[PDB]
């Protein structure tokens, strides 16, 4: 496809390895670039953890309003919300909101712990049919993206399918699916990533991520005008450990998709 040649050219000029999956829910067609290669997830795994806690809340009444103690030992690499609550509490809803909308790493670690560790997040992935996602570590090590290391990786194909199931399908209950979509739509970190490659009138929920090896990621559900929603995942990582983040490459991938399909 013309899209696949533009994505190959984008990668060639990019200084890294690019992975893209787009699902068009109008006809359930898929466009993939390196769609079955593993990529480090970095912050984008926060969507799985928040979703897994939402699933817990379907049978545990008021779980989202349960206070969770924030302790000094919980603070990790980026704690914009939790660092205002040490020796206080945050509810699981507030922790999910902080992880998703501010990428709060302490909040992520509280969610992972609420699920019984990284295996609990992975078990939720398996329960909703994702055989590929794996979470192996916790913050701050989730931000380390060693090339070839399969820990804390997924494939673009699998993340797009899972994101679709969570936000547009039936993986979650109706109230929970709406809450996840609301959280994603209120993300504060995405202005320079997929959103920067889309028409401003299209509605977007997204979760970015970044880590070392210049790893720069974003996963999005898009509601265009005039057509059915899209699910777009863009993963990018580079050969040098201290490579610079390339949110602009993800914006380019989003523009190719927005204009070519
Ligand atoms: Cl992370
Ligand atoms: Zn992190």
């Amino acid at each position: 496809s013309a899209v696949q040649q533009k994505l190959a050219a984008l990668e060639k000029s990019s200084g890294g390895r690019l992975g893209v999956a787009l699902i068009d829910t109008a006809d359930n067609t898929q466009v993939l670039y390196r769609g079955d290669e593993r990529f480090p997830m970095c912050s984008t795994s926060k969507v799985m953890a928040a979703a897994a806690v939402l699933k817990q809340s379907e049978t545990q009444k008021q779980l989202l309003n349960q206070p969770v103690e924030i302790k000094p030992a919980d603070l990790v690499n980026y704690n914009p919300i939790a660092e205002k609550h040490v020796n206080g509490t945050m509810t699981l809803a507030e922790l999910s909101a902080a992880a998703l909308q501010y990428s709060d790493a302490t909040a992520m670690n509280k969610l992972i712990a609420q699920l019984g560790g990284p295996g609990g997040v992975t078990a939720f992935a398996r329960a909703i049919g994702d055989e590929t996602f794996r979470l192996d570590r916790t913050e701050p090590t989730l931000n380390t993206a060693i090339p070839g290391d399969p820990r804390d990786t997924t494939t673009p194909r699998a993340m797009a399918q899972t994101l679709r199931q969570l936000t547009l399908g039936h993986a979650l209950g109706e109230t929970q699916r709406a809450q996840l979509v609301t959280w994603l739509k209120g993300n504060t970190t995405g202005a320079a990533s997929i959103r920067a490659g889309l028409p401003t009138s299209w509605t977007v929920g997204d979760k970015t991520g970044s880590g070392d090896y210049g790893t720069t990621n974003d996963i999005a559900v898009i509601w265009p005008q005039g057509r059915a929603p899209l699910v777009l995942v863009t993963y990018f990582t580079q050969p040098q450990q201290n490579a610079e983040s390339r949110r602009d490459v993800l914006a380019s991938a989003a523009r190719i998709i927005a204009e070519g399909l």
